[PDB]
């Protein structure tokens, strides 16, 4: 049997409440890896699983310091001879960003394999045990290594480059809707359907092994009436990168175009990207800044962030944008 | 045949540029409404159509006093006995929130459809031709009367409270996924398939007829390491609403939290709305604020801005953001 | 509290297995409705629950003499002033047949809610407890009323009309990708978001409670290289009608032309609906039979089936395929 | 510039009607490849194109005795050092079908791409001038070889494996839900997004070059009250597979699992598959015949045809249906 890390962080996976029937209120912080673990027996017939406590947090307080240490920790880790892939147990509101930072860091190509649940461990038809032994399945499949970083829930594998939580709400939430699915888990087997066409893993040029810290990068949304007086915040706190949740394909008010040519002046990398959910920012050189290809505002800022700990060049990160 | 009023307001439907395959740099604001009526001459037999060309600007640009302009001329046209509908040419970037806005103001029945494009109006396969002609269909059928305020593109009928452009760039990008469409036109007919179970036009309680301004609303993004620093600047700047495009469930980090109890200190309204582009922020009187329901951010500003028209109540104002 | 009755007839939400991870050879027919109230005890704080063991079969194998039979005791519940409404259990992979047929036949505004699941009651992370919940609550609900038949899997309630099963196997298979959803189940709380504007119930002029026999209705598929001679095979047979599931908007080739042709002659009555999943079959008087609307095959057949009970008018049949 | 051949084969993309907004009765088969090269002088600026008539017809009348011509002709093309890819122009209904025996058959890398247009060639707003340019784009990059053949309009890029026709009637029907695209075309670029993970072009089997006819399939819808006689009457019709469109996940009914078994003892083979539009049917060795995997009924259908060709082994057929 492979042998597989669960490397748990927090989120409502490892959420608790007095009733079934409970959406809010629930604890997040007390439940460890060893109790979601023994809620599914069933993994240890597919893999040895070691346990591991990274953090018990939900994860819209998720940080990227601490991702810096959990991209770091799994380094070290597939690093070793006995260690074949892990599983991150994790929240799902920013399980995108985590994800794709590992996506771009991690120098391996055995299997990392981030899990969540929308619903809580107690919860009356938790997903998260039926998720978390797909997870496992998918960690310990010699099939699954050199593809990136994975997310899995609902029966779907996700590429973190491209799967985002689309929904508030539902069990079905992480979709990719442009492109799809890098596989499916039906019937107890793995079907995959794509490789993702970006570089990753040992094909990125990433690496923060030895850093401590992370540039700031900040995003502000694109909106009627939007004010240039938050490009004057970000700039005045000392962010060295803007990522905008553009209107439509990135467009840009007056009062915007205002803020990111004052941004620009002080060094700062503007990235355009759109709140709309899907697709490309195609480039424009009349308008002001780089432009995000189709990353969401959430996993440009990943990347952006990434990018300065190594250029500052304009030519550079627009490539990186194009590749990643 | 019915009488129609196109009301033109700008957008890419009424761009253009040198050659049929450039996608920037067309220009905006030299294009007429009669110039859109006569590429289309197949509308004259489907109603008795009168250009007025309220704008001609990129909808990156439009404004909330300008919507609250377009607003009192569509109610001037509905009043009169000569207009039957009203179809507005409008950019796609922010259309959905002019059109929201319309949806809680305009106090008659007769059908206002929103109309837009994705490609210029001198692009190969340009869009915007095929749009105007189903939107004057629409706005011209009996049919189409007391369902609120409609976008119209590609052969859809979106209702303004639930469709959003999910997509930067692609034909196909105006889509509510969750509540579909009220109806589509295809081969020339309209197929009315929903009413929309929420409040609006006739039975809305706002009414903007006889403001000059309205109240002050930003939206803040929600990811990892967001700053407590933009929550300080709104309020230095007299924002009366915030509305967050938050993490997941409009989950709020520590950092959000303390801006979001300062602001409310100041007396600022937040609303938690969530930037995963669909989906329920369901009520949890923990956290600070009141919940978007399913409004995305972009339709939460506008019912907060509008809501503050009339009340400071939060109890008030939440029971819209459940009924509108 | 309200009255519900949980009237059962099989399904996967009463499949059982020895372990919680088997998918296929899970045994159906021996699992009891009190087994499944017993298993989700909460539902009692919802309503007062009475079950009734209608039949215990998969949903492949029911039949529309069973359907029959359903809808008569669904009707005869309905009319009882102790009974507020009913869940349905059912298999997905016809729920939607047995659906529409009760959305068309059941004389009453009193919600008629079905629920399935996809994985068995004694699978890891099953769906069929938290399912079998929401659909109680949604029968309970004073707003439930007068929405027609709905399907309630996943957080969702569709309606009967617009609903299918859009994937072989994964929880959120039931969707309506261009109608959407009635309404949502989020932390407890029910969200109406549209109203279909199709006849249905208590406006139906299908009224069955006195039929002894039902329509014979095939559905052939349509595809290059088709054969004409399944179309002789079914008008041997004695089909009184066809519902062909064609290619793109039910294009026929000039084999399948030829088969409708000789179908006609024999008073076959011809509908063209399409294999694609979604969409308008528009009319078109160059080819024979009449079309669909935006009935899927399945739906369709439904229809067809119970409009040949009352007429055997094209006109009046096509106008039921616009209206219902 | 590259070189590249557009191959027509009719479809509504060559359709002509005497109005913009004729959608019925528009003829298929006067309008010829040169016409549509010359509706878009700009494609001379991406290619140098030469059109070859290789059919004129609608594609629900399109036989594999003609796709098999098609694929040798393609064939003999892509050989040639002069000819870097080739555009094929083919109708909406079939292209599906056509594709995907092309993926398996042609023996190139070289790109094939398949190209359509919901709209007839002379309407308003006709989508087949951009999807034809679009098509060229990509089938003259060199970037676009080895990724087998595609599908493209409507600014996507989809694999012949996936993509499927999901919608009667709408510009952005063609999809693949679980799947995605292979890529984007947006602003005059290509945005390659996934290499699909199966089996095409020059790593398949098969190789029909020489072949003049192919097996017989028939495909077998499955719904309620489905007749067995329908099985007996391909049986006696000679064929040597049957595609079943399931219920669900290929589930079969009592009187489908008597044909089946009719079927088998007489040697055919049958394949199941699902009616539901997307998904895998997984395997069951409870029941009778082979599982389709992911592939729908159109696919599947030309799939066994295929297989057929080369072997009768069900544990052949059977991988074939999980690689290809
Ligand atoms: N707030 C939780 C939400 C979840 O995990 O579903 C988290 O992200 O930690
Ligand atoms: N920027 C344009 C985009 C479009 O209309 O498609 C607008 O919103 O005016
Ligand atoms: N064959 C089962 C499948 C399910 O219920 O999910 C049924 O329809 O009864
Ligand atoms: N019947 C046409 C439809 C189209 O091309 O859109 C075809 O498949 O040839």
């Amino acid at each position: 049997l492979p042998n597989i890390v669960i490397l748990a962080t927090g989120g409502t996976i490892a959420g608790s409440a007095a009733t079934g029937t409970q959406t809010t209120g629930y604890k997040i912080g007390a439940l460890g890896v060893d109790t979601l673990i023994n809620a599914v027996p069933e993994v240890k017939k597919l893999a040895n699983v070691k346990g591991e406590q990274f953090s018990n947090m939900a994860s819209q307080n998720m940080t990227g310091d601490v991702v810096l240490k959990l991209s770091q920790r799994v380094n070290e880790l597939l690093a070793r001879d006995d260690v074949d892939g892990v599983v991150i147990t994790h929240g799902t509101d920013t399980v995108e960003e985590s994800a794709y930072f590992l996506h771009l860091t991690v120098k391996s190509d055995k299997p990392v394999v981030f899990v969540a649940a929308m619903r809580p461990a107690t919860a009356i038809s938790a997903d998260g045990p039926m998720n978390l032994l797909e997870a496992v399945r998918v960690a310990g499949d010699k099939q699954s290594r050199g593809r990136g970083v994975m997310v899995v829930l609902n029966d779907r594998i996700g590429s973190a480059r491209y799967i985002t939580k689309t929904n508030a709400s539902t069990l079905d939430t992480f979709k990719a809707n442009e492109e799809g699915y890098l596989g499916v888990i039906i019937g107890n087997r793995i079907y995959y359907q794509n490789r993702i066409d970006k570089l990753h893993t040992t094909r990125s040029v990433f690496d923060v092994r030895g850093l401590t810290s992370l540039p700031k990068v900040d995003i502000l949304y694109g909106y009627q009436d939007d004010p240039e007086y938050l490009y004057d915040a970000a700039i005045q706190h000392g962010v060295k990168g803007i990522v905008y949740a553009g209107m439509g394909a990135g467009s840009v008010s007056v009062r915007g175009i205002a803020g990111m040519r004052k941004a620009m002046e002080k060094g700062v990398v503007v990235i355009r990207s759109t709140r709309t959910g899907n697709g490309i920012v195609p480039p424009d050189e009349e308008l002001p800044g780089l432009v995000s290809d189709s990353l969401n505002p959430a996993h440009a800022r990943i990347l952006l962030m990434l990018a300065l700990t190594r250029t500052s060049d304009p030519k550079v990160i627009q490539e990186y944008f194009h590749t990643y």
